[PDB]
């Protein structure tokens, strides 16, 4: 059938009978960095937590880190931990007396010519990028201190200077980040603060990396490559935030285990509408490709303060559900915010209300269209066990993947019901948080043995199943595990 | 193909080639309703204007009516007149000291007597609703002042009184609204002053009325009635504006003539999260029915004094687009903002955006799939024409039809392509402008003559798309008309 | 659904209340030359004549078309003339006395030198074909009047000559008609007699032409030329008779107005299980192409002597029709037989037996989805009207073509009802005798005028449906036309 | 895809990569019962032996059966072997003079009395079947010898005795054939001859029985009856001879192991164009219910005598495959023809062109689109193992079953590639040679142990298709098996 016939047949009012497929990542801040702070959101429903290294030293996350896995343990529960990375960026210089203060409706004229490095004035100040006048233009903006204070580009000086039109009051400080809307610019993929970063995240173990500013195929690379062998399995997920990002999607998926959609910082360069549509476009294109796809910024904000959001902030966080996105992130809300838990458990709620308005069935037919003959072995195995789900009508799906990958390859193909991966690694428990639908069991093969004839992990499987309340005895499930991923079998629960 | 593989294979930076299927309500008021303001709303796209009737007399009104003819006549337009009216209400009394600070954990008595109107204390105050008693019980909610103020029933006290526990701290004044979820709420169909209201609305011939408060199909009717004889022709939009209209959507669809998708009074009522599939749900069906929906209400709010929206009001404005709705509508932004024309060239371009990233044919297919067969000739007519624009790529489809009634049902079956609308009927026109993807163009049959053999609507309908910029000479349309309904479709070049 | 769904639903003594969609056509001989014999042909089924050209002069002819229009004409019936030519020929040469006997185990030498043309012997004799020894191969055959004996090549003797080996007894006379079977051959297009008769055919005014033996889409060509300016209206039917034929199918297709199956003679060259498969492959490209296909030779033969055929014979009848064709030929059993008005009786039986045994929704919905996108205008409306048959049950499509065309493409997508065809040209009425599910009625524009607003032919359509009892007032049909061939109507029938 | 499309892409010209699936059944008789031309048989593709039992006594198809096991053995084959009754019978008495010449618009009386045996005139004779005047009526119809002598019954002249109206010139002898169109023929399933040689099959340990002339659920129990407990696993293939039985099809079928379409019968009784359409109907109620179907009779008949079969026979055969039967039968061609050999070869080859003119994958569509949701656990299974050979393009499909049942189950859904049984029972092996695509491998449990992981029969029977050169290293097969019924599926590349 067709979402327009799920519509009309829906009863609104019905309790939801499913469990909540999507998954919630939530930023660590003062807030929330406290052991119990931190054990609320696990409660409430936070599947991921993020570090933000935009801020905060090394011991600062070191904290973040500890206390994290300190309530984890006590909760029994595999959080993923993932290290957002500060990115490259483009800071003003100096000014005399630390500060300026600007006026709408002054010029300013901003310079790459070092000379001004020091000695930055209301008239006149340093932006540390060489290629400045070869990239922004006239009727172009500039925005500095975190988008703050926007400039027009009025005209070119010279090669090393622009007139700008001050649009709003601001009173302007000692190297802040500048915005390039609409540029190409000429930064790394990592910084030399990232690499420093990406080197304490492996020394720690984190489970995956948002990777700021991504904007090619080969900055991924570099990413993969400053992470080296010892982080060979972590994931990094590419963070989307610009034209190039969006021009150059299909090569950075390819490249990454997974996308972010910056929302906000798109939204600086790009057309509201066209972020909403970029945001559709992304979201699409890692389903297909079974990837995870995180929808980040701009999310219930005005939950930071207020005790509950705006319907368009519920409807935003519900369509990027119904978009296709397995995840979506807090930022603010749990960094910083009043009501920590409280909006973990809404996003919680919308997730599943909107899970409930989805026919799943439509997204499955649609990936599966997608298919070019002949598939791969493991591909039709993973397609084939979702399809079976849906014929049978199985309660749940149990895969065994110590790598978590059929875990993500059935992911993809959406069934209607919720999948268990057993594996015996812990990390792919802690990185499969971001799959939608997922539910990880951790077997311990070295207290169990290693199950040659499966008989132990499916018992488990189907154990985690009934405790969940997804199954009894009597249901069907699906379960897909290797000979001696390739063998599937349909069982009654006992 | 469908909807996820129109995404994959999109880009966003191409330009958009398609032309705006999407309607633009647009609320009159102090900023817009001069002559010369309204020729700016039209040009930048408004389509119906509404007379919000909550306020202003009927002289004020009638400068909009008088107007609005005015300027759309000078810009040779079609311009849809909506009468919204003000409906029943349930207001608190007076306070003492001209308010009350209600702290939680409080309990509170709220009474339906008369003689406690103008003595309201922290203790007792006057809800105007006679059978409150009857309809709101212990363990059910009244929500107070925009819905701020949460009460729950306790328990009745006696016929005219409840005892309510207070849930959050609020200060209340002098008459604020009350709202009364999930119950079945016993107020008439049309107030009082409802009646002079479309009385009024009849004489000066208005297109369509936005009927408040709606919850059953026997309150359309009521509505119905109140136009009379006279009014006949006028096209009812119901407002779902809570629990009960929800849940009786099929009758009241049945019943209307359209649907309104009054998302802010929906969202005093009813958990936000409820309010969004709410909103899928009742497009759904009217699209299935083949009858307008207009989503209201808390659109670009921010962009009533703040020259930009947030992002989330435009993916909430996309999204009524992409869940299928007819017509967005505009209220204080253009009533009262700083900048009517910019949000309403805001609100098209969006619109049109969204119509660009959607899989029309996926929509087709949809609703065809769910008619039966074998089908009725006119249905077969009007889906088999729409068919044909997505297989031979026609660039306008032609519908002949007086009432507007094929138009409607083109409109249906979501052609990619414009719908001209050929009618004889000046009021069809104006009821056109709330129907997905219609341009009605007027045929003047005493002027030209009866056109028996369609042929001289045919090419008026063609010079329509001709001036429009929908097609040129080599391009193809699609006709449909009736050699009663329509029974013949055409494919044409345009010459 | 599907023909197999069909198939189980079907009950098989239930009566048949579906009218004949296929046409018969039928070859004049001694048992069937007189105006009542041809009478009979017409009340028995017979839709189309074919005057074979391989024997009889022109006078012989010029009775069958006299006979044939006398007849027609008696019975207010339009009756499609074809005809089939001759074709170019491999001849022997002369025998002394005649001729000679050859015995199963003698040697026989064949030769392409002239100077022994007069001249033959059971010992050695000439073939009228100068690449005789670059043309048949040892252990290749060659067969010799109308296939009867059978001749194995043994070896090359030299570059005039091949030594044979005589399989069965035959009794061998003056130039004779001789088979190479597997091999290319130089033979033109035309004859010299084909060019004659082409030309008498012109002079008097035959609907169509089966061209023997067509190799290539040049042939067709060739074909074309020689019916000229003034034949330009004349269909031509290509006939596939060996390998060359199959492998350039969709080439003669484009060039032909029809195909021709000639089932006997591909069985010369190609094993019988493979003429089965050829002749499923060339109807559907037929099908395909929206142009008429007529299945010949071998279809009743037995009922040319005895009063009923065999179950085989009449299953490959009605397998032809299951295949898709358009028409099935009768040849000796009408021309030369015992029983000619009861073996097309016996035709339009088993015609109308599988028609009624055939699920068309599931050929209408196969020719469809080959339709490239965008269609044309004209292919749009005709599908269209198809499609709206089945969408509202309609007993009968009526369109207004004067040439036929849109007639011919309605009928390529397989409504499951009649097709009427109003015309202004008689000729118009004789073409479509040889396309399925077709009525022509001749619109008579001298007497009742242009009928520019179609109001007179729609009514002579649907009162043509009415008398043929397809239609009552009540039930629907869909008529398309052109406005002032693009016009589609739904209507009741008043 | 379509039959259409594939029709249309396919030349006929190119080799043919597939693999024979559908099976031949062979008539054994004096052309072929020697070891030595059974083994030609075998080697020419026989895959199932006849004994027909309207002739020949039990010590000659002792002789049969000795030699068909020492040929089998010899060269490793599992071969079917079928009992095929005579059934019941209709025959004439005697005449007078050793015949009768009987020309049309004659009336003849024919009567049941035993006293009119062996004096049969022009004006009366007998007819072996007490309830005659009973079930044919007037109106009704007499078939004698083959068929060819046609009897209107005009009246009822007592209870033994019809005045028959002959309908065309015959000349009659002594104990012709009689058949009774459209009628309830009241005979038993078995014959007293009957049970005697199903006695002797059982005590033989035959494959199967071709059961003659089933016109009713009843009767195919009352063979089931008659081989009792010791011939329970025997599998019970039905013959469709007349009306009623094609009537009777349904109950039939689920009474029966399988069908067996006799066409020659059939088309005695029944009108030669609805002999065609009813082994449409047949074959494909056989196709979804899973069970085998035969065609049977006038198949390649001009080659008993000729070393060459007409096209129209090569169509017949032909269209049998494409109509969905898992075998075909051959009669008198390898009874008593001279070119036994020839005849299986050529079969085998027309089998398999059709094989390769067929789309599949339209079949297993077709079965698909009938199976309730939600599906069996087994059916699931089966249907998805089918549907993974197209989207890998697996190279065989290995069930693991030891009654045979989902190798049968898996033949349903039409793969287009071998379907290899590994099973524990010999009797399965030479059962699963009527059901197309399956070749059945032995398992010697008592030599390789239980197999508990059913790992050593995985590789058996990967080993068998190696063997018989369907894969190689590299290619992909399918697996299903048990963990009762097939549960899991497995996905292996070959080593
Ligand atoms: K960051
Ligand atoms: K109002
Ligand atoms: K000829
Ligand atoms: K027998």
């Amino acid at each position: 059938m067709s979402q327009l016939a799920h519509n009309v047949n829906l009863s609104i009012f019905e309790p939801i009978s499913h469990h909540r497929a999507n998954r919630i990542v939530c930023t660590i801040g003062p807030s929330t960095q406290s052991v119990e702070a931190l054990k609320g959101l696990i409660r409430s429903g936070m599947s991921v937590a993020r570090m933000n290294f935009s801020h905060g030293s090394h011991e600062y996350h070191q904290t973040t880190i500890n206390n994290l896995r300190a309530a984890a343990t006590e909760l029994g529960a595999h959080i993923g931990l993932a290290l957002d990375t500060k990115g490259p960026e483009i800071r003003t210089g100096l000014f005399k007396d630390g500060g300026i203060a600007l006026a709408p409706g002054d010029t300013v004229l901003v310079t790459s010519d070092p000379a001004f490095e020091k000695i930055g004035t209301k008239e006149k100040f340093y932006i540390e990028y060489p290629r400045l006048s070869i990239t922004v233009r006239p009727g172009g903006f500039i925005y500095i201190d975190d988008g703050v204070l926007s400039l027009k580009v009025l005209s070119k000086e010279d090669e090393y200077t622009l007139k700008c039109y001050v649009n709003n009051a601001h009173f302007l400080t000692d190297r802040k980040g500048c915005n390039l809307p609409g540029c190409e610019v000429d930064l790394p993929a990592v910084s030399e603060k990232d690499r420093e970063d990406l080197k304490f995240g492996v020394e720690q173990g984190i489970d995956m990396v948002f990777a700021s500013f991504i904007r090619t195929a080969e900055q991924v690379q570099e990413v993969r490559e400053a992470l080296g062998e010892k982080g060979k399995d972590i994931l990094i997920i590419s963070k989307i935030e610009n034209h190039q990002g969006v021009q150059n999607i299909d090569g950075i998926i390819e490249a990454s285990d997974g996308i972010m959609v910056a929302r906000g910082d798109l939204g600086v360069e790009i057309p509201a509408e066209k972020v909403v549509v970029a945001q559709m476009i992304l979201i699409s294109k890692c389903n297909v490709a079974g990837k995870p796809v995180i929808c980040a910024t701009q999310m219930l904000e005005s939950m930071t303060t207020n005790p509950r959001p705006t319907r368009a902030e519920v409807s935003d966080v519900a369509n990027a559900v119904f978009n296709g996105a397995d995840c979506v992130m807090l930022s603010g809300e749990t960094a910083k915010g009043k009501y920590p838990n409280e909006v973990v458990q809404y996003m919680a709620r919308i997730c599943l209300e909107a899970q409930s308005a989805t026919n799943q069935a439509v997204m499955f037919n649609s990936i599966k269209k997608m298919q070019k003959l002949p598939m791969s072995p493991e591909e039709a195995v993973c397609s084939s066990a979702v399809n079976s789900v849906y014929e049978v009508r199985a309660k749940a799906l149990l895969v065994l993947s110590n790598s978590g990958r059929s875990a993500r390859l059935a992911s993809k193909y959406r069934p209607d019901c919720p999948i268990i991966c057993a594996t015996t690694r812990m990390r792919t428990c802690r990185q499969l948080t971001i799959t939608r639908s997922v539910d990880a069991v951790f077997y311990d093969a070295e207290r169990y043995g290693e199950d040659e004839n499966k008989e132990k992990r499916v018992q488990l499987g189907v154990d985690c199943a009934k405790k969940k309340g997804y199954v009894v005895p009597g249901d069907l499930m699906v379960v897909v595990h290797a000979d001696h991923p390739n063998q599937t079998r349909i069982i009654y629960v006992s």
